[PDB]
């Protein structure tokens, strides 16, 4: 249901995130 | 319901927080 | 208790998401 | 100025997250 | 279990976070 649904988007949202972080590390490095 | 509602706005503040770090990463890149 | 703390969670990462946005605005720049 | 600014936002971002992960701990143990 | 999961998730994201932001803070000091 909507519970799932949103679950989803949390998801979706943490996968962006991890990646963002990942180019700052690099930038940082 | 309350924790469905609850959780797309976390969703969606999440969502802002991605494109927030990927413009700071953008920024620190040049 | 859950409810309650989601609520709070949601109201936290939008003020993060804000804070975010102008430290972005300020590296750029 | 961007310095100061960029200082006073990371400080106030900080302090956001530990209230949020203080919250995410105790939901979690409850 | 998938909103505790969630969570995990979202205080993982949120220490990279902080993490990224202190190292900012350094370089620009």
């Amino acid at each position: 249901g909507e519970i799932a649904q949103a679950l989803k988007e949390i998801a979706k949202a943490l996968k962006e995130i991890a990646y963002a972080l990942k180019e700052i590390a690099q930038a940082l490095k």
